[PDB]
């Protein structure tokens, strides 16, 4: 209820696993022009993480990619849409993909109409990347792209359970879609969750590729309860409850949405101690 507006949330990462973690570290310096932000190895739990993105990770979002020893493939499944760029000139970013060795599967050029200018890159497990034109971004990992099954449902979820605004919703029945675009910053000033339904589709697969996204905030414990709240009207679960971790004691906690997404809550000023940590220590 009240405690959305006291709070102070923001898309921390979403994060996902790869089968090569230098392979794609490459390809996201290289191809995308991302800075490698931090590397976490973690050998007696067999994986090592390591975090990408565009500005610092206190202030801006970031990806966080997830080696399991030896894996070396994924499923990406069919719910998972994409992650988008945005860059100032796409022509550009998308020779520059091909000519690093990337890959590019929807030429620059016009959506729909037009006239944004997009292009869709693919990266070395198959995560598909929009390239999004715009002029002059603050945050340029702009969009999470996920598709569910009912978006009414989802919308009203992520007002209620999480405290995100609608931003943007646009319908498109002349190809049977509709898309929500959702967050805690106006659109073009931060990275959003957009909310894919395809009319007369209510399922998709999870796969084991995407994990999660998080969102760091003041209080876990009472964001966990507006969780739990939206949860018993709308669907969806708090999987692990709030608390802190063992050992490091970042407070979490976790939960899926109506169609299965996870979500992870993380306390702000834990979020920003584990940043010193790695950085200053
Ligand atoms: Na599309
Ligand atoms: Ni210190």
């Amino acid at each position: 209820v009240d405690w959305h507006k006291h709070d102070s949330k923001r898309m921390l990462h979403a994060v996902y696993r790869v089968g090569d973690l230098d392979r794609t570290i490459k390809y996201y310096t290289e191809c995308f022009g991302m800075k490698l932000l931090r590397k976490r190895d973690v050998p007696d739990e067999k994986y090592t993480n390591a975090f990408l993105g565009f500005g610092p990770e206190n202030t801006n979002f970031a990806v966080e990619l997830t080696y399991n020893y030896g894996v070396d493939k994924y499923d990406i499944g069919t719910g998972f849409g994409h992650f988008a760029i945005a860059n100032d000139d796409v022509y550009k970013l998308a020779e520059n993909i091909k000519s690093k060795g990337g890959k590019i599967t929807r030429e620059p050029g016009p959506v729909k109409g037009g006239s944004t200018v997009i292009a869709f890159a693919q990266d070395p497990d198959g995560y598909m990347f929009e390239l999004i034109q715009r002029a002059d971004t603050p945050e340029p990992l702009c969009q999470v792209m996920l598709r569910v099954g009912d978006l009414e449902r989802s919308i009203k979820f992520y007002e209620k359970a999480l405290g995100m605004k609608l931003l943007r919703k646009k319908d498109v029945p002349d190809y049977k879609y509709t898309i929500a675009m959702l967050g805690y910053a106006d659109e073009d000033k931060t990275t959003v969750l957009e909310l894919t339904y395809n009319y007369g589709v209510t399922e998709y697969s999870k796969g084991n590729a995407y994990a999660q996204v998080a969102i760091g905030t003041n209080d876990v414990y009472k964001s966990a309860e507006a969780v739990d709240l939206a949860t018993k009207e709308l669907g969806g679960k708090i999987l692990r409850q709030p608390g802190p971790l063992p050992g490091i004691n970042t407070k979490i906690a976790s939960f899926v949405d109506p169609d299965g997404w996870k979500v992870v809550l993380v306390d702000n000023t834990d979020f920003l101690k584990e940043l010193h940590l790695e950085h200053h220590h």
